[PDB]
DNA sequence: AAAAAAAAAA
DNA sequence: ATGAGTATATCC
DNA sequence: TATGAGTATATCC
C-alpha cells in the first residue's frame, strides 16, 4: 500500500475542520500500516507548516522513534530540518530522568551544562532521587511520594538549566522571577530570547536540549510522539512548575491524533479513568450544601458582575435554584446525618443505571429525629426521608448544575481571552471552571469533584440540523456512583457520605476528543465487534453518524486483493498444521510415543519434579496442565529439523512463583533437549523475553533472533501476550538453511530492496490460553478491581449480551463473594479472545519468506474459545483461518441469544424510563408533554419503519430513545407472544407464551365494533390494524399503547352513553393520580385489562384510597371514585363499598362491541354521578 | 537515609517510613491475635486497611503478654513502650518528641502528648530548663 | 436562554 | 458463600 | 545613611 493512500486519508481528515471526523482502518499486519503512516505524516508535516499531529500507542516499545527519524530524513529534501525542532518524543518523568542520568554517565551533556557546578550538583541530587524512586517501586502508596520527590529533583535540574540559559541570553532571571526563591515566572519576551539563543546555538547543543526536553518549545513541534498513558495525563512545560493537561491544552485544537493501537487504547483509557474516579471523593451532603450556598450567593448579586450577569438571565438558573431549595427542604440536608455504628462494617452502596445495590443486604434508612435535631441514618425500619431516593437525586442535581456551570465557565473563558493581548497565556476551560467554583466558595477538592462530573463536554450546536446523535445505552449516559459512610472521632457529630462518580467511559473520552481534533485509528483489529477490548463501535456510530469514516475507501483495489493470502499460500505449497494438546496429568502424554523408548524411569522423576513444584504453591491440578502444554510445545519444537524460530506466548510471564517458575522451565527444556532429539535438538536454545530482565525487550529479541540469523541455532522465544503480542517484529535475516528451505510469497510488482524480501518469518507458534478477558477478583470492595468488574458487566449489558436476570444474579453473587460463571453466549468475550489470538498470530506475518510447513500448537481451550462472528476472516491471516477450520467443532451461534437479549434489554429500559417518568411527572410540567407525545406516537403507528422512527418530533428532541425502544421484526410480522417473568421489574421472555402483543388487544377486535369508535380512530389518525413494517412495540410499550387506546375508546363510549362531559385536573403536584374529574365531585380512572383475575383486592384498594386521601387533603372536598373496565366476558356488576364512595365496574362492552349497561345500571350510574 | 539531605522531600520519606513501620506493627498485632485466640477476623475483615480493635480484645492481648515469658515480653516492652502506656510510671524522652505526638500501638493515627490524658497530674522534669 | 432525569426490593 | 488463573504505563 | 561576622540537635507531617 502506497504512501499516497495515507496522504489522501490525512488531507480528507483535515478537510473536516469544523466537524473533526473519526477514521478507522482495518489492514492485516505486515501490510505497511505503520511503515507508510509514518512517511505520510512526515511528508504532510513538511509540506504544511501549520499541521500538528500526535502519534499515540499504548506501549513505548511501539513508539517507533527510529522509524520516524528515518522517514523524516528521507522525506525532507531541501531544508533538512534537524527533526528535533519538528518531531518530539514526550516521555514520562521517569524516562526523562533515566535519559538524563544516562547522558550524564556517557558524557553526552554538551559541555555547557557540564561545566557549571550548579548543574552538576543538581544532576547528582537527581541521581540520588532516581535511585530512591527505583527502590520504592514496589508499593503503590510509596509510588506517589517517590514520584513527587523525583519530580522535585527534575524541576531543580530544569531551574539550573534555565539560569544557565538566561545568563547567556542576558536575561534578568531573578528580576523576571523574584529576587527570592520559588518563582521563575518569566515573561513571554525573556523565554522568546532564550529560544532565539538556543536556535542560533551550535547544532549539537540544540539537538540535545530539544531531544531531552521536547516541551522546551512545544508549539514548534509538528509531530508529537507519546504513549496513551502520557496522552491522557499532563505534560510539564519548560520554564514552569505546574503541569498542563493534554486534555484542555490548546495544542490539540484542529490537530490530527493517530492512535496506532486503536482498539488497544480503550482498556488503557478505561483503567486510567477508573483510577481517577477513585482518587476524587467528597462528602455528598456538604458538597451539595456548599454548591447551593454558592449559587444563592450568585442570585443575590454578591459575585463580580462578569459572571453574575451571565448566570442570572437564564431561566435554567432559576430552575436550578428552585430545585436546590426543594431538595434541601425535602431531604433535611441542612441538618447533620449521624449514622451510629457499634463496630460492624458498613460496606458501601452502588448505583448503576439498572438498580441500587447494598453490599451488606439490609437497605439504609433515614429519618429526622426532631428531639436530637439530626437525621438518623441506619438499618432501622423507619425511613421517613427515602434515603435510597436521596442518594441518586442529589447526584442528578449535581451533574446538571455542574453542566450549567461548565457552560457559564466556557462563556467566561471566551470573554476573558478577548482581553488578553498576547494569546500565549490564555486560560483553559479547566482554569475557568476552577475559578468559577472558587468564586462560589467551594474548596479545591470540591471543585475537582464537581468538575469531574463531566469534563468540558457540552456538545455541538443543534448539529446545525445535520445529524441527530441518539443512543439507547444507559451506562454511557449515566455512568455509575459509589457511596461509603465513614465515622471519625474528629467529626464525631456527623457521618460522612463519601461519593465516587464514574461517568467518563473511554467512548465518551473519544467523543470529547473528537469535539476538538481529528482521530485516525489503525490496527488489524480496529473494528472487531467487542465492548471489552475495543470501543463500543455501535455507540460510536450512533453518536457520530457520518463523522465515523472508513479508511478502506482510500485504497486501491490492488491492495485489498493483496490482503488475501489463501491463494498465495497455495501457490507456494505452504501448509499450516494445527496441533491441539489433549494433555491432563502426566508427561508420557506429551513425549513422542513412537517406539524410540528411552527409559520408563527418567520421565517418572520428571513427573515427580513437576508434582513437587506444583505442590509447593502457596489449587493445583490446573498448573500441571499449563506446564505440560508448554513442555509439549517445545517438545514439538525440539523434534523437527525445521522451525528455526519458534515463539511461545502465554498470558503469564515466567518469574519466581511456582505457578510459572522460570528456572524450572529452563531446566525442563534442557533435560528434554538432552532426552529427546539426537541431532535435531543440539542446534537449539531457549530465550525468555521478559520485562523482568535487566535490558530492554528490543535487545533481548535482537540477540535471540541473531542466534538464528548468525549463530546458526534454533531459538525458542517464550514471552507473554502483553509483552510482545502486539505490533512486535519477530522476523530475522535468513541463513543458508532458510534460504535453501523457505518459500517466497512476495506479490508480483515488489522491489528487491524491501526488507521483507531478505527476512523470514517465524516457523511456529505456541498459543497459550488468554486468561484475563473478564475480571475474577473475588473480594468486592470499592477499589479498581471492583469498578473494573462492574463496568465490564455494564458494558456487556449495554451491548445486549447479558439480560437483567444475569446482571441481578451476578450482583447477588457479589453480595456473597460467590461470583457466577462467565456468560456462555456473550459475543464480546469470544471476540476478545479471538482478538488476542489474531494479534499473536500476526507476529509471524512480517516477511515474504516463509518455511514450507508451519506448525501452530495450542491447548484445546484456545480452540474452544476462538470464533468468527463479525470478524472478516477473508482479510485475516491464513494461520488464523486454518486455526478456525481446526476449531470448527465448537462454533457457537451468537445471533439468536443476542436478538432475544436485545429485546429483553429494550423492554427493561423502556420500563425503567417509565418508572422514572411517572415519579418525576408527579412534580413537573413539560415532561407531561413528553409523556403525552410518546404515548400518542405509540398509538399513531404501532409498527413504524426505521427512517420514520428516526425522523420524528419525539425522537429528534430527546437525544436518547426515552420510551422509544422499539423491537425488531426480522420477518416484518404483525404479532408476537411473550411470557412475563416479573412485570413488577419489567422482565419478559420472548420465547415463552404468557401474553400476546398484537392488534387483538387493540381496536381491531371488540373495539371497532362500536358505532362511531372506528370513526373516532380514523379521525384521530390511529390505524385500526398493525401494518407489517420494520419495528414493533415492546411489551412495556404495548402496555401504554393498549392503555391509551382503551382510555380513548372508553371515554368516548362513556360520553356517548351517559351523555356527560368530563373535565381534566389542573394542579401540577397531583398528576398520575386520577385520569379525570367530574364537576368537583368525582374523580374518574380508566382501565384496560383482560378478563378479571383473582387480583389482590386489598392492595389495589389501599393504593387507590391513598391517592384519594392525598387528593382529599389537597382539594378540601370529599370525593368519590370510579374504576371502569372496557372489555369483559361475563355479567357486569358495579360493586360499591359499604360507605359507597368507591365504584368498581368490570367491563363496559362485550367482545361484540355492544354495551352491557341496563336501565337499572344506568340509573345507579346517575345516582353515583350525584 | 538516602534522602536525608533536603527537607522538602523529608516529609515524603518520613511518610513512607511511617507506613512501613505501621505494616510491621500490624504484622505483630495479627501474630499476637492468633496467639491469643482473639477475633482478629472482626478487624481483619472489617478493617482490612484501618484495622481498629475494641478495648476487650486489646485487654486480652495485654493480659496474654503479661503472663508471657520474661525475654520476649521484655523485648516487646522495650521496643514498643506505647504497647501499654497507662502502666509506664516514668517516660524518658527528648523535648522535641515531647512537643510532638506519639503513635500508639494498635493504632495508626498519632496522638499528641499535649492533649493526651497521660499528662494529667503528672510530674514533668525538664533536665535543661533554660535550653528547652 | 442549551441542566439532568429521580420506583421498591433484592 | 466458587470461578477462574496479568502485564503495561504514568501523574498527583 | 546606617551592622555584625555559627554549629548544631531532633521529630512529625
Ligand atoms: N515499501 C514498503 N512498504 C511497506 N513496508 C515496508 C516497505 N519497505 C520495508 N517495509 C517493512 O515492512 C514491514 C511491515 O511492517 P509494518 O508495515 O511496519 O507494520 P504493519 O504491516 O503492521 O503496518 C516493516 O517492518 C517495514 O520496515
Amino acid at each position: 500500500m502506497q504512501v499516497s493512500d495515507f496522504s489522501g486519508m490525512i488531507k480528507k481528515l483535515q478537510s473536516q475542520s469544523p466537524e473533526h471526523a473519526l477514521m478507522l482502518l482495518n489492514a492485516p499486519t505486515g501490510t505497511g500500516k505503520s511503515y507508510t503512516i509514518i512517511r505520510a505524516l512526515c511528508r504532510y508535516a513538511i509540506k504544511h507548516e501549520n499541521f500538528r499531529a500526535f502519534f499515540v500507542t499504548d506501549q513505548k516499545k511501539n513508539l517507533k522513534e527510529q522509524d520516524f527519524e528515518v522517514a523524516w530524513r528521507e522525506e525532507s529534501g531541501a531544508v533538512h530540518k534537524a527533526f528535533s525542532e519538528r518531531v518530539a518524543v514526550v516521555r514520562s518523568l521517569e524516562d526523562t530522568v533515566n535519559k538524563l542520568i544516562n547522558d550524564w554517565d556517557r558524557q553526552q551533556i554538551p559541555d555547557l551544562y557540564r561545566s557549571s557546578p550548579i548543574f552538576k550538583k543538581s544532576l547528582e541530587n537527581l541521581g540520588n532521587a532516581f535511585k530512591s524512586f527505583g527502590m520504592m517501586k514496589e508499593n503503590e502508596f510509596d509510588l506517589k511520594n517517590a514520584w513527587t520527590m523525583l519530580s522535585r529533583a527534575e524541576y531543580q535540574v530544569r531551574r539550573a538549566m534555565i539560569t544557565i540559559l538566561a545568563d547567556k541570553a542576558h536575561v534578568k532571571l531573578k528580576n523576571i522571577s523574584e529576587a527570592g526563591a520559588s518563582a521563575f515566572k518569566l515573561d513571554s519576551i525573556s523565554k522568546g530570547k532564550i529560544r532565539e539563543f538556543v536556535s542560533k546555538q551550535p547544532k549539537a547543543d540544540s539537538k540535545w536540549l530539544n531531544e531531552t526536553y521536547p516541551t522546551f518549545d512545544l508549539e514548534k513541534k509538528q509531530i508529537i510522539i507519546l504513549t496513551t498513558a502520557k496522552f491522557i495525563k499532563s505534560y510539564t512545560p519548560f520554564f514552569e512548575k505546574r503541569s498542563k493537561a493534554f486534555r484542555y491544552s490548546p495544542i490539540l485544537k484542529d490537530a490530527l491524533v493517530v492512535l496506532d493501537e486503536f482498539d488497544s487504547t480503550k482498556k488503557q483509557i478505561l483503567e486510567s479513568a477508573i483510577d481517577e474516579a477513585l482518587k476524587i471523593q467528597a462528602d455528598l451532603n456538604s458538597l451539595f450544601v456548599d454548591l447551593s450556598k454558592g449559587l444563592n450567593k450568585v442570585n443575590e448579586g454578591q459575585l463580580p458582575a462578569k459572571l453574575g450577569k451571565s448566570f442570572t438571565f437564564r431561566d435554567a438558573f432559576k430552575e436550578i435554584l428552585n430545585d436546590a431549595e426543594q431538595l434541601t427542604a425535602e431531604f433535611k440536608l441542612d441538618f447533620l446525618y449521624k449514622m451510629e455504628e457499634q463496630g460492624r462494617d458498613s460496606g458501601f452502596v452502588m448505583r448503576v443505571p439498572q438498580t441500587n445495590w447494598v453490599s451488606v443486604g439490609k437497605p439504609w434508612n433515614a429519618y429526622f429525629d426532631e428531639e436530637l435535631r439530626q437525621v438518623v441514618l441506619g438499618r432501622q425500619p423507619r425511613n421517613d426521608l427515602n434515603f435510597q431516593r436521596m442518594l441518586p437525586r442529589i447526584s442528578v442535581f449535581l451533574k446538571g448544575a455542574t453542566k450549567f456551570i461548565l457552560n457559564r465557565a466556557r462563556e467566561y473563558q471566551v470573554s476573558e481571552n478577548q482581553k488578553l493581548s498576547s494569546l500565549d497565556d490564555a486560560m483553559t476551560i479547566e482554569d475557568a471552571c476552577f475559578s468559577i467554583y472558587a468564586a462560589l466558595g467551594l474548596s479545591k477538592s470540591q471543585a475537582k469533584i464537581l468538575f469531574s462530573l463531566g469534563h468540558d463536554f457540552s456538545s455541538p450546536t443543534k448539529v446545525k440540523t445535520t445529524y441527530h446523535a441518539h443512543s439507547g445505552r444507559r451506562f454511557q449516559q449515566r455512568g455509575l456512583s459509589l457511596f461509603q459512610f465513614t465515622n471519625d472521632p474528629q467529626h464525631d457529630l456527623q457521618t460522612k457520605i463519601n461519593a465516587c462518580f464514574f461517568n467518563e467511559t473511554p467512548e465518551r473520552y473519544l467523543l470529547n476528543l473528537l469535539s476538538k481534533a481529528n482521530v485516525l485509528g489503525l490496527s488489524a483489529t480496529a473494528t472487531l465487534p467487542t465492548v471489552l477490548d475495543n470501543y463500543d463501535l455501535g455507540y460510536l456510530r450512533e453518536m457520530l453518524g457520518p463523522r465515523l469514516l472508513d479508511g478502506v475507501h482510500y485504497l486501491s483495489d490492488t491492495t485489498i486483493k493483496e490482503f488475501d493470502f489463501e491463494s498465495r499460500y497455495a501457490k507456494q505449497k505452504i501448509e499450516v498444521k494445527v496441533e491441539t494438546g489433549i494433555v491432563d496429568r502426566f508427561f508420557s502424554e506429551i513425549l513422542p510415543k513412537n517406539n524410540q523408548k528411552i527409559d520408563n524411569k527418567k520421565i517418572w522423576e520428571l513427573d515427580a519434579e513437576l508434582a513437587k513444584l506444583v505442590n509447593c504453591i502457596p489449587d493445583k491440578k490446573y498448573f500441571a496442565r499449563r506446564y505440560l502444554n508448554l513442555f509439549n510445545s517445545f517438545v514439538i519444537f525440539l523434534t523437527d529439523p525445521s522451525m528455526t524460530s519458534f515463539l511461545g506466548l502465554q498470558s503469564l510471564l515466567p518469574g519466581a512463583d511456582g505457578r510459572m517458575d522460570e528456572n524450572y522451565i529452563k531446566e525442563t527444556f534442557t533435560t528434554l533437549k538432552d532426552l529427546v532429539g539426537g541431532q535435531d535438538g543440539v542446534n537449539t536454545e531457549l530465550r525468555i523475553v521478559s520485562s523482568r530482565n535487566q535490558e530492554g525487550i528490543q535487545e533481548q529479541l535482537s540477540e535471540a533472533l541473531n542466534l538464528v540469523s548468525q549463530g546458526g541455532k534454533r531459538v525458542y522465544i517464550l514471552s507473554a501476550y502483553q509483552t510482545i503480542g502486539i505490533g512486535q517484529n519477530l522476523q530475522h535475516e535468513m541463513n543458508e538453511f532458510e534460504r535453501e528451505q523457505a518459500a517466497n510469497i512476495a506479490p508480483k510488482g515488489v522491489s528487491k530492496s524491501d526488507r521483507r524480501q531478505h527476512t523470514i518469518d517465524l516457523a511456529g507458534m505456541y498459543l497459550g490460553e488468554v486468561t484475563h478477558i473478564l475480571s475474577s477478583n473475588l473480594p468486592f470492595r470499592m477499589d479498581a478491581a471492583g469498578l473494573r468488574s462492574i463496568i465490564e458487566q455494564e458494558y456487556l449489558f449495554d451491548a445486549n449480551e447479558i439480560n437483567i436476570k444475569y446482571l441481578n444474579k451476578y450482583l447477588k453473587g457479589l453480595q456473597h463473594q460467590r461470583l457466577e460463571r462467565h456468560p456462555e453466549y456473550a459475543r464480546s468475550l469470544y471476540v476478545s479472545y479471538s482478538r488476542t489470538i489474531i494479534q499473536a498470530l500476526g507476529r509471524m506475518n512480517r516477511s515474504f519468506n516463509k518455511m514450507p510447513l508451519i506448525r501452530l500448537v495450542m491447548p484445546v481451550n484456545v480452540l474452544q474459545m476462538v470464533t468468527d462472528s463479525g470478524i472478516d476472516v477473508e482479510k485475516t491471516s491464513q494461520e488464523y483461518r486454518c486455526l478456525l477450520t481446526a476449531a470448527k467443532d465448537w462454533e457457537r451461534d451468537f445471533e439468536k441469544p443476542s436478538a432475544e437479549i436485545a429485546k429483553q434489554n429494550a423492554t427493561f429500559n423502556t420500563f425503567r424510563d417509565y418508572r422514572f417518568v411517572l415519579a418525576y411527572l408527579q412534580t413537573s410540567k413539560s415532561w407531561a408533554q413528553i409523556y403525552h407525545d410518546t404515548r400518542w406516537f405509540y398509538v399513531r403507528h404501532p409498527t413504524v419503519s426505521d427512517k420514520d422512527l428516526k425522523s420524528s418530533q419525539v425522537f429528534q428532541q430527546r437525544d436518547d430513545e426515552f420510551g422509544l425502544q422499539y423491537l425488531l421484526n426480522e420477518h416484518l410480522d404483525v404479532s408476537y407472544e411473550v411470557k412475563p417473568i416479573n412485570h413488577d421489574n419489567g422482565q419478559f421472555d420472548f420465547s415463552g407464551t404468557g401474553m400476546e402483543v398484537s392488534a387483538e388487544a387493540a381496536g381491531l377486535v371488540a373495539m371497532c365494533r362500536y358505532p362511531g369508535l372506528k370513526e373516532a380512530f380514523e379521525s384521530l389518525d390511529i390505524p385500526t390494524k398493525w401494518e407489517p413494517n420494520e419495528r414493533i412495540l415492546n411489551p412495556a410499550q404495548f402496555y401504554n399503547y393498549r392503555g391509551l387506546l382503551g382510555e380513548v375508546s372508553g371515554q368516548f363510549i362513556f360520553q356517548n352513553e351517559w351523555s356527560l362531559k368530563l373535565a381534566d385536573f389542573g394542579k401540577p403536584e397531583n398528576y398520575e393520580l386520577f385520569d379525570f374529574h367530574w364537576e368537583g365531585k368525582v374523580v374518574i380512572d380508566f382501565k384496560n385489562w383482560r378478563d378479571a383475575p383473582d387480583v389482590d383486592t386489598k392492595a389495589e384498594r389501599q393504593k387507590v384510597e391513598a391517592k384519594l386521601a392525598k387528593l382529599q387533603a389537597n382539594t378540601q372536598r370529599e370525593w368519590r371514585v370510579i374504576i371502569i373496565n372496557i372489555l369483559a366476558s361475563n355479567q357486569t356488576r358495579p360493586v360499591m363499598t359499604v360507605d359507597g364512595k368507591i365504584l368498581e365496574i368490570s367491563g363496559l362492552i362485550d367482545h361484540q362491541g355492544k354495551f352491557l349497561l341496563t336501565p337499572e345500571q344506568k340509573l345507579n350510574v346517575w345516582r353515583f354521578l350525584n
